[PDB]
């Protein structure tokens, strides 16, 4: 019972139903105030309303299920950000076919191994996707029917959007009468991709429960963004990641206007920011570091921008706080989760902002610290392995039973395989390795840095460094190293290429050791502790 970390009670009550009929109700209301933006494209400027949005939901709805689509289809998403990307999957969860949202920019085996788990009947595309989605439809029989997503009448042969709605839509279809299915909450939503370090990427099974629990949070004036109108959101994340999908689905069932980005570049991003008077931005990770150097970032009136958020993995305190800094703002709104978790089940609680902290555990999850030994359930300030449980845990990879009960408990834990500590308020910080430094006799720092000269190398593939420390006197640097196919190097030789990259005789003191391997991934990064015993041993 003792350390296990409860979130609070929701701040509103459960809705009832679907993801589908919970989006269906939102969307129906915000269609009916018009001029009630959902999209804006920033590259071209043009704006789709609710009461569109609504509307071809609707109409894609029941044409997809004229069509012949139930609950065993799914359909694919193949495109960049656009206005058009949400529209066919709002459809889709009106009825209860799972969408799978695929990287536009897959290679043909990825496209070809992502498609090739999801199985969609349906793929909508983009005109810039329907080469590759054209190819792998040849690989992949499945496959019947290709819709183009931003073009007004057809392209190339494939039906747009319209014509395919005008083909298995009768004339006495109205939108506002329309009412979405009922059905299990089990039912898969989505199927999202995610790799860990095990080769190509799996199926991660979102279901109807997982996304109505995200609708929870996303409304919540605590864990969420409150529902104020005229709200907007500069979002400049992928829509086919996770957190993508995650977040601007809430976006939408909150009636915020969602202003995208097919790329992201500096100037348009703050004139948007600027015109368009955002309260939020939503980042990925690598921009944030990109933001810390800008120095455009004043020259813009951002008056209105009342949080900047990642809508990714957590950040260091120090970057994160240089960004804060950038934008004239208290602190970054951070988020932890995975692609399995649907979203963040750790998210900075509006108003109680600590850096370098993730935040609190979100309503109906809970959370823990082991021990990196025992497994032991540890108390506050105490480092150790963070596992998750809650309603938003996936059903599963897709097809791959043994990759889901590797990384889900019998009892639902998540082991996440980061490593993590919460303070005496329940604030969770997550810590990138497990230490970070390995002092000489006064100081030195050679954590990912050491790893990244060692990553240069023609003949290293890959390579992990941990401190070794025994009776001899302080900390010694040193690295397990995986040669490249078939390729030959000294201790001495990799200890030497080091040694000229950095001063100070903090180039590799313990000893260099060939692995196979390094040691542990285990859907992640570096086991910092695995590494020290391995090299430890070695030491004689």
């Amino acid at each position: 019972d003792k350390n296990i970390i409860h979130g609070p009670p929701p701040f509103y009550s459960l809705d009832i139903g679907t993801a589908g009929e919970q989006l269906h109700k939102f969307m129906k209301k915000y269609a009916q105030i018009t001029g009630t933006i959902a999209f804006t494209d920033a590259h071209n400027g043009v704006n789709v309303t609710y009461a569109e949005y609504f509307e071809m939901a609707c109409r894609l709805a029941q044409s997809m299920k004229n069509y012949g689509l139930t609950l065993k289809h799914r359909i694919a998403v193949c495109s960049e950000n656009s206005l058009q990307f949400f529209m066919p999957i709002c459809g889709a969860l009106f009825i209860g076919v799972g969408v799978a949202p695929t990287n536009d920019i897959y290679n043909e085996r990825e496209l070809y191994n992502s498609l090739g788990i999801s199985q969609p009947t349906i793929v909508f595309c983009s005109k810039r996707a329907l080469q590759k989605i054209l190819g792998v439809q040849q690989k992949l029989p499945i496959i019947e029917k290709i819709i183009i997503l931003d073009s007004q009448e057809d392209f190339m042969g494939k039906q747009s959007m319209n014509s395919f709605i005008r083909q298995f839509l009768p004339e006495t279809f109205n939108e506002y009468d329309y009412v979405p299915d009922s059905f299990a909450l089990n039912t898969t939503a989505f199927i999202m991709n995610s790799s860990g370090s095990t080769g190509l990427p799996k199926g991660v099974d979102l279901t109807h429960q997982n996304i109505v629990v995200r609708f929870s949070h996303c409304r919540d004036p605590i864990f969420g963004n409150q529902i104020i109108p005229d709200t907007s959101i500069l979002s400049v994340i992928p829509f086919h990641h996770g957190f993508g999908m995650s977040t601007t689905l809430g976006y939408l069932v909150c009636g915020f206007r969602i202003v995208l980005m097919y790329r992201f570049e500096e100037e348009l991003f703050l004139r948007s920011l600027q015109n368009y008077k955002c309260q939020s931005a939503l980042l990925v990770p690598t921009l944030f570091s990109f933001f810390a150097k800008s120095t455009l970032v004043d020259k813009y009136d951002l008056s209105n921008l009342h949080e900047v958020a990642s809508g990714g993995a957590p950040l260091a305190k120090e970057v994160g706080e240089a960004v804060a800094k950038r934008f004239n703002l208290v602190g970054i709104r951070q988020g932890y989760g995975l692609t399995e978790t649907t979203s963040a089940c750790i998210i900075t609680p509006e108003g109680d902002n600590k850096p370098g902290a993730c935040g609190k555990v979100v309503p109906f999850f809970s959370a823990k610290v082991t021990d990196l030994d025992t497994g032991k359930t540890l108390g506050p300030n105490q480092r150790g392995e963070l596992w998750l449980k809650g309603p938003m845990v996936m059903k599963g990879y897709v097809n791959n039973p043994e990759a889901t009960h590797s990384l889900i408990d019998k009892e639902g834990w998540v082991r996440t395989g980061d490593i993590a500590y919460y303070d005496e308020d329940e604030h969770f910080f997550i810590v990138d390795r497990l230490k970070s430094l390995i002092k000489y006799k006064g100081y030195q720092v050679p954590p990912a840095e050491l790893e990244s000269i060692l990553l240069q190398h023609p003949y290293i593939f890959d390579a992990g460094v941990a401190g070794i420390p025994d009776p001899d006197a302080g900390e010694l640097p040193a690295a397990v190293v995986v040669l490249e196919e078939g390729k030959t190097m000294t201790e001495k030789e990799v200890m030497d290429y080091v040694a000229g990259q950095v001063t100070s005789s903090k180039r590799l003191r313990g000893g260099v050791k060939f692995v196979d391997e390094v040691p542990k991934g285990l859907t992640g990064k570096i086991d910092g502790r695995k590494i020290r015993e391995i090299l430890l041993k070695a030491k004689k």
